[PDB]
């Protein structure tokens, strides 16, 4: 009954923009004048190549940077390899990714299936502390043939002492019904560790968050210790086993929730009622 | 020989109390007068469902909220959901656990099993940092059917720069026999990371710190990062292949140590002593 | 085609001195004058028993202490047990090793195999806080019969603000050829928590950091949060799907990488040239 990934490789290809906003900040977004902090997710199937042609809009030099994916040293887009984009220019990335697979010596291949993220690493300094700062972040998502695919997919950045860049105490919330499969994509930035929990749900700590049977020795958590880059995702069923309700995710460090590090996963009925709750 | 965990579910009843106490601190119990910092352990079977009516004893409001289980948002002890205790009052929460299965669509269900927490949620912030920070905190262990028991488990909780809320430097010490199974509790709250040693001791980084056979791939330690509400738990057998000593664990963050997160696991021969220590 | 791991347990013989060094660090070496800094790096099979010769040739009191291996509390080299050196001082450590296998009871029993270390815990406080910062830390390794070997191993040691307790921006760097199998043992010491992160490269977050089959859920990471005696290691295959470049690995905490924890990668096409670069 559930959705599952096919394979891949298709060639795709796509446009992405770095505009800086009006208030200050940075983002990236696959249209002009649309762009978001996060920036969109991008996701494809283990085989696909992505080619994304890069144009930044800004007065300052800015790049292109992915975790995991398969990229030549011309794609990682560091100041260094002067792989990164001067202001007003356009650029062509290339990832790629790969299917896991037995090598010619015997050993097995890991293949690229994952929950990664992208972003600047060259404003501000030469690794992009003032891009992930304003907010040059985005998740991306590679499935593996066969994988389980959610309803929607939701992403949580802890970016310093803010989430997804928002003022203290302002979210993001999130809405689904009692039964929907909903993902996370979970991605740490900056100077702090943080531990990331949700309230009335749990995952298993492993590449999906999903046990594909009785098997799998990965512990079930609801709390999550993460630092600067980390990335991790996973499934859960709204409200399984748990009923209609305003749950809670945070950051479980005391002072972080104190100070804002807080929103609200709002599982309703199918008549849009959560118990509790108001506003 | 190694007993093992039965099958739930039962519907079990407990009373539970939180207590302020004489020298400021706060704790809970089962009995009044007889609060402990760290509560009392809650042990269940996978399927079992817990009912525990709860009496706040103290002047300020209170909760009980707990990590992994299944329980209704009117249970999961927030202001929000009004869902805390007034000064004196008594409410029933209602816990509930789960075995792992098949779901309609074919994917797996995750299942309670592990080990949790429980805290309050209300004293001093909406998060209950004064309540985590005076001592209300507590473990809790779901099994599934057919889990290793310990001959003993004890609950060590690095709670900001303290353990179990003692003094620098005074441990606690726990003491067992060569050959004992002993189960460990680790929970962390507060503010800081920490990482978790023992001396001579090492687990598996899974859901029960135990492999099940040799297929088991997880990663085998002796020290272990954790931030504010983590926990995870093991069994080992005491002094396995190094005989009886004054085995240390702390917190190996350098400073942490030094300043008094330090304690000992003193493992005994039959005859009770221990080679190269006192008093 | 890949080497793999024998069986132990041979009995294995080994000198080994701690120094004071000119710029006033402090080190491990195999031959006095050969001092280094991360100390050289320790390798047996499962089953092996390690007789360790250490010698103090410092003025203050020393010890050698190690994570994972099976030893007896005379030598845990702390001062409680008096297990350290005086100045001058010699004494024989031993650490033994063991293969996982089937308890009397029917549980499984663990195994030494894997990543980890060994330090001085008596310079400077009870906890090596001064010997760990001078310099004396230094890698282990514990193969079980059948581990894929690698062309080479590298340590990288996350020793406060420090890699290898270099200057800011000073790496270090390590050289490969595309295809080569580079083994990476990790290590962190000190005050800080941090975040490794390699790019162009991949493992898997389990033992070995290498996947077996296609039945092994482990996330496969690109980065990885750390804490004070951490140790985990893996293996790549240099440039893998990705080909020659200088590969940065850094910590992944901005103000870190921005003030010097950084190091390259150099992966070299067989005419020695890197695309970059350049020297
Ligand atoms: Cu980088
Ligand atoms: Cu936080
Ligand atoms: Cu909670
Ligand atoms: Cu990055
Ligand atoms: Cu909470
Ligand atoms: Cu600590
Ligand atoms: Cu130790
Ligand atoms: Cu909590
Ligand atoms: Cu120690
Ligand atoms: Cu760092
Ligand atoms: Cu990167
Ligand atoms: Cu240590
Ligand atoms: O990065
Ligand atoms: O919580
Ligand atoms: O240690």
């Amino acid at each position: 009954t559930a959705r599952t990934a096919p394979a891949g490789g298709e060639v795709r290809h796509l446009k992405m923009y770095a505009e800086k906003l009006a208030d200050g900040q940075m983002g990236y977004g696959f249209e002009k004048g649309k762009a978001s902090v996060p920036g969109p997710l991008i996701e494809v199937n283990e085989g696909d190549t992505l080619h994304i042609e890069f144009t930044n809009t800004m007065d300052v030099r800015a790049s292109l940077h992915v975790h995991g994916l398969d990229f030549e040293i011309s794609s990682d887009g560091t100041a260094m390899n002067k792989s990164d984009v001067e202001p007003g220019g356009t650029r062509t990335y290339t990832w790629r990714t790969h299917k896991p697979g037995r090598r010619d010596d015997g050993t097995w291949r890991p293949g690229s299936a994952g929950y990664w993220h992208y972003h600047d690493h060259v404003v501000g300094t030469e690794h992009g502390t003032g891009g992930i700062r304003n907010g040059l972040y985005g998740p991306v998502i590679v499935r593996r043939k066969g994988d389980v695919l959610p309803d929607a997919t939701h992403t949580i950045v802890f970016n310093d002492m803010t989430i997804n860049n928002r003022k203290p105490h302002t979210g993001p919330d999130f809405e689904a019904t009692v039964g929907d499969r909903v993902e996370i994509v979970m991605i740490t930035h900056g100077e702090y560790y943080h531990t990331f929990h949700m309230h009335g749900h749990r995952w298993a700590d492993n590449r999906t968050g999903i046990l594909t049977g009785p098997d799998d020795p990965s512990r079930v958590i609801d709390n999550k210790i993460t630092g600067p880059a980390d990335s991790f995702g996973f499934q859960i069923i709204a409200g399984e086993g748990v009923g209609a309700g305003a749950w809670m995710y945070h950051c479980h460090v005391q002072s972080h929730s104190d100070m804002g590090m807080v929103g609200l996963f709002l599982v309703k009925k199918p008549d849009g009622t959560i118990p509790g709750y108001e506003p």
